[PDB]
C-alpha cells in the first residue's frame, strides 16, 4: 500500500526521504510515522516536493526500479534502500513526498551549487522551424547574440512563438527559496516546461516570458502573497537565464530594470525580513513607437519594415492554403498588411466558410475585407 | 415510496431517505454520490432508453451514481449525446426591427467577441433571448478535489432535460449591469462547506455573456482568461483548473474606455433619424402620424427607449382623455414630454 526508500550516509545518518502513497493522507501518515520511528525531530526536515507521480509504466517500485535516483544520490555521497517492494498493478496515478534534511539543503544551498552542472545544455538557434521571408530571418538573426534589444516591430510579427519554436537548450533554477523561514517560489507550472528535477532544482527549457501593457497589471512585478510565508516571486526572478519580453511598457519600467541589471541583485524587506536575490536575465523590448525610449541605451536594434505587396500576397496563399488573386491587394487597408491581419482575417474567413457554406472562397475573401474595412 | 444507479421516488425527502438508507443497508453509502434530489416502468420510457444506452435495465425524487459511474460518464461517455442537442440558430423572424439595424445585427451569428456602441439604446438581452433557438448540454456540477462547484442554476438557466449529470438547457444568455449587480458574481462564492458557486463566465457555457458599462480591470481579467482558455484557482490550498469557453459582449456608450483592448468585431448603431422614428412610431403606436411631429419631439428621444416611453404616455392620455383624437394625443403627450417649452 505504501513504499519508502532512504538515502543515508555510511554512517546511517538518514538525509533524504522519499514516499510512495496511494493518497495523501495516508502518505502524510506513514512519512510521519517514520521520522518518528527513526528518532527524527519533524524541524529538521523540510519538504521539497509532493504530488502525483505517474507509475503507469512501471510494474513495481523496487531499488531496481529507480536507477536515476540511485545516481543522484551517490554523486552526492549517500547511499539509498528501501523498506519493501510496492506493487502498481492496476494503478495509473500514486502520491509522492520527497524530503531532504536542513543541513544537506543549506549544503547545497553555499557549497554542492556545481555538482549537477553536467546535464545543462548551451543555448542554441534553429532558424529551419519557421517559415518567414529571407531579409525578416536575416534580420533577426541577430537574436543569437543574447543581449538586450529594442524591436522596432513596425511588421506585427509575435516575437514570443518565433523564439519558442527556434529556442533549444536546458538551465537548471532553484525550486523556490527559504529565506529565514520565509518561502518565495520561483519556478511556475504555467510559464514553464518542465524537463527533470534534481532535489533542490529543476531543469527546464530556457525560460520565455512576455508582458503586455494592455493585458497585464503592474502588480507582477512585485513579490505577491499567495499564502503566510508563501510569496511569488517577481516576473525578472522567473526569467532566470532566459527571456524577458516587454510589448510597450512604460519608460520608467525599462528604467528600474535596467538599473536592477546593472546593480546585480534585488534587495528588499518583507514581513520583517531582509531579501537579497541575484539577478541574470535577457531582455527585449517590442514596441511600435521608438522615440519613447529615447534616453536609454540598448545594445542591439532591429528595424522590421511592412510587409510588401508581393510578401503579402505570398504569406496570405500559405496561411490561408489557397491562392487569392492579385487586386485582392487593392481591398485591403494599409494597416492590415501584417503578420497579425493576416492571422485575424484567416479567423475571419474561416468562421465565415463555416457560416456561409456554398459561396466560392473569392467572394467569402471579399466579404471579409468588407467586414473588417466596415 | 419505489426504489429502481439508484431512483427513490417519494411522497416526502424525509420518506425517501430513510427508504434509501434502509435499501443500501440491505443490499451492503460512501460508494455513491447523489447527483439530483427533490420535487411505472413504461411511462419512463426516457429513462428506460438512458439506463439501455448505460448497459443497464429500468412528486419528491432522489437519483445518485456510484463514483466509478461517475468516472465513465466523464470519459467513456463525454460524446455519447452530440446527437440529442440541436444546433444553434439564428431567426430574425420573431422581431419587428428595421432593415439597416437587422443588416447591422447579424453579424452576431460568427460568434466572436464584440464591442456595441449603442446609441440606439437597444436591449440586446432581449432580442438575443427572441430570436436565439438552439440547445446545449452543460454539466450540473463539477466536481474537483472533493470539492462540489454549482454550474447549473435553475433563475438563469432554461431547463429543457437533465440526463443523469448533465442538463440540456437553452444557449445560455447571462447579462451583467454595473449599477445592479456586484462584482462578486465574478469569484468562487462560498455557501456552504464544500459546495461553492462558480462565477458568471462559468455558468455562460457555450451561451453568451452581456456586460453593461463594466470596469477596465474586469474586461482585462476576461480576455486574458479567454487566451488562456481556463481559469486556475486555489481554494483551501487545493489547486483547481477549468476549461472556460463562452462568447463575450460590451454593450457601452463610451467605447474611449476601451481603447487598449483588442476585440474581432465593433458594431455601431447610430440614432434614429426621422423616417426610421417615423416608421417606429407608426409601427408601435398603431396610428400614422403625420411629419411635423418629427420637430416637436427632443433630440434625445429619438430612440427605442424614447419610443416605449412615447408610447406609454400616449396610451395613459388615450385612457384619461377619451373621445379626442389621436394627432391631437399624440401633440398633448409631446408637449408634455419637453415640459411646456
Amino acid at each position: 500500500d505504501f513504499v519508502v526508500m532512504a538515502g543515508m550516509r555510511k554512517d546511517g545518518t538518514i538525509d533524504f526521504i522519499k514516499v510512495y502513497a496511494l493518497n495523501e493522507k495516508l502518505a502524510i501518515e506513514v512519512l510521519e510515522a517514520f521520522l518518528k520511528e527513526n528518532n527524527i525531530h519533524p524541524s529538521d526536515f523540510i519538504v521539497i516536493q509532493r504530488g502525483y507521480e505517474d507509475v503507469k509504466d512501471k510494474k513495481a517500485i523496487t531499488t531496481r526500479s529507480e536507477e536515476e535516483l540511485s545516481a543522484m544520490l551517490g554523486r552526492l555521497g549517500l547511499r539509498l534502500v528501501s523498506n519493501g517492494v510496492l506493487y502498481t498493478d492496476g494503478i495509473d496515478k500514486l502520491y509522492q513526498i520527497t524530503a531532504i534534511s536542513r543541513e544537506l539543503f543549506e549544503s547545497l544551498q553555499k557549497e554542492k551549487r556545481e555538482i549537477f552542472e553536467d546535464v545543462q545544455e548551451k543555448i542554441t538557434f534553429n532558424f529551419s522551424k519557421v517559415d518567414l521571408p529571407e531579409k525578416y530571418v536575416k534580420k533577426l538573426r541577430l537574436l543569437e547574440l543574447m543581449e538586450d534589444t529594442i524591436i522596432f516591430n513596425m511588421a506585427e510579427l509575435e516575437i514570443p512563438n518565433l523564439l519558442k519554436a527556434i529556442v533549444e537548450g536546458t538551465v537548471l533554477i532553484p525550486r523556490f527559496l527559504e529565506k529565514e523561514d520565509l518561502i518565495i517560489r520561483i519556478f511556475d507550472e504555467e510559464l514553464h516546461e518542465y524537463r527533470g528535477s534534481y532535489f533542490d532544482k529543476v531543469l527546464i527549457k530556457p525560460p520565455i516570458i512576455h508582458w503586455d501593457f494592455y493585458l497585464d497589471s503592474l502588480e507582477d512585478f512585485s513579490f505577491k502573497k499567495v499564502e503566510e510565508s508563501i510569496y511569488i516571486a517577481p516576473l525578472f526572478l522567473r526569467a532566470t537565464g532566459g527571456f524577458l519580453i516587454l510589448t510597450e511598457p512604460p519608460e520608467d519600467l525599462v528604467k528600474t530594470l535596467l538599473k536592477l541589471k546593472k546593480r546585480g541583485e534585488v534587495r528588499t524587506i518583507l514581513e520583517g525580513k531582509r531579501i537579497t536575490i541575484p539577478i541574470n536575465f535577457t531582455l527585449i523590448v517590442d514596441t511600435r513607437h521608438p522615440e519613447r525610449y529615447a534616453g536609454l541605451k540598448f545594445p542591439i536594434r532591429i528595424n522590421l519594415p511592412p510587409l510588401d505587396d508581393e510578401t503579402f500576397l505570398k504569406v496570405l496563399e500559405t496561411n490561408l492554403g489557397i491562392t487569392p488573386p492579385t487586386e485582392i491587394v487593392r481591398i485591403f487597408p494599409p494597416d492590415y498588411k501584417t503578420f497579425l491581419g493576416v492571422e485575424l482575417i484567416k479567423n475571419l474567413f474561416e468562421k465565415l466558410k463555416l457560416t456561409e457554406k456554398g459561396k466560392d472562397e473569392v467572394s467569402l475573401l471579399k466579404e471579409a475585407a468588407t467586414i473588417i474595412t466596415g
